[PDB]
């Protein structure tokens, strides 16, 4: 059985049973989903190992940042 989640946007993101915050955040994007610093479920703070349930809304934390080639290459 797989469970239905709502993005920011509203548009519809299937993740297969089991699945994590992490999952989600790949279902989105990489880069973006990489800089994810936390998760936010059902307006309610829960951690990355969290598991997603149907109906609830999910929203990856991003700092969003523009820095670039901070870190040594």
């Amino acid at each position: 059985m797989e469970v239905m989640v709502f993005t920011p946007k509203g548009e519809i993101k299937r993740l297969p049973q089991g699945a994590t915050a992490l999952d989600f955040a790949y279902s989105l994007h990489s880069d973006l989903g990489d800089h994810c610093i936390g998760a936010k479920v059902n307006h309610k703070l829960v951690p990355l190992s969290y598991v997603l349930n149907s109906g609830d809304q999910v929203e990856v934390l991003s700092s969003k940042s523009l820095e670039h080639h901070h870190h040594h290459h």
